[PDB]
């Protein structure tokens, strides 16, 4: 018989009527200590959050009522054996969309993230990389159930995550006003000209933008005040209005009761 140990976060974890005890020694010690709220308990789970560079071994004294074995474990750092734990995950629905809420699920510990999803009917899995903590997909199908899981990685430090427990969300109903599509800009004069398509005619529309490095691990969207209600699928402002930089762009229609949801972030570099 013989035991290993994984870590996941701030917890050892055991790998093989008992109850378990952890000691530890620093690599080239003579005696073992006794890890303190991981004495006598029935998990196989010992939260050490109280030097992750440093070689250690474990000692896991595993205990009965009336007999017991000492296991030793071989030496580690744990950080390098250390595994990122399965990020916290919610979602929230429109009609073509999922938006994807992200936060880490701490002593051992930036990250970046990646998701599967797939619809539940199909089984298809999409893996989309390097997402960040609220995260939009587009171009998804009205009252469909989409499934997903979330994982996070430090690629400078070659680790790959653990993956959330699986969420399910279904699309709403279909917004009768879809978004404004194939936004572009271009320049006349010294004005920008802002265009896109819609569907339907007599809409009004608003426009609006965001510094676009603000949206990496998150900051109010701000009206462009020229495009603001405007009745036709453009706009006109001056090129001074914005800094040199990179931008996102976003535009929502009106009928003047109801709205559609956004489009899509468009990139946006004076
Ligand atoms: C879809 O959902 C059903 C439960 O309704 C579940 O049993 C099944 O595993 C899911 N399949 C996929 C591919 O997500």
């Amino acid at each position: 018989q013989k035991v290993e140990v994984d870590i996941i976060d701030d917890n050892f974890i055991l790998r093989w009527n008992v109850t378990f005890s952890f000691d530890y020694q620093k690599t080239g010690m003579d005696n073992w200590i006794k890890l303190s709220g991981c004495q006598n308990i029935t998990s196989t789970k010992c939260n050490f959050s109280s030097n992750v560079y440093e070689e250690i071994k474990l000692r896991i004294r595993a205990e009965k009522e009336n007999t017991s074995s000492w296991y030793e474990v071989d030496s580690f750092t744990p950080f390098r054996k250390a595994q990122i734990g399965p990020p916290e995950v919610h979602l929230e629905a429109e009609d073509k969309a999922i938006v994807i809420h992200i936060s880490p699920g701490s002593v051992m510990w930036s990250f970046t993230y990646s998701l599967v999803i797939w619809k539940n009917s199909s089984g298809v899995e999409e893996r989309i990389e390097n997402i960040y903590s609220r995260h939009k997909i587009y171009k998804l199908s009205p009252e469909t159930t989409y499934c997903l899981k979330v994982k996070a990685a430090l690629l400078t430090s070659w680790k790959i995550g653990v993956y959330s427990p699986v969420h399910c969300i279904k699309t709403t109903v279909e917004n009768e006003l879809p978004p404004p599509e194939n936004i572009e800009v271009s320049v006349q004069n010294q004005n920008y000209v802002l265009k896109w398509d819609y569907t339907y005619a007599n809409m009004t529309f608003q426009v609006q933008w965001l510094h676009a490095f603000l949206k990496r691990n998150p900051y109010k969207w701000k009206q462009i005040p020229d495009c603001e209600n405007v009745k036709t699928t453009q706009c006109v402002f001056p090129q001074n209005v914005f800094q040199k930089g990179i931008y996102l762009l976003r535009v929502q229609a009106s009928d003047g009761n109801n709205t559609s949801f956004w489009s899509e972030e468009i990139k946006f570099d004076t």
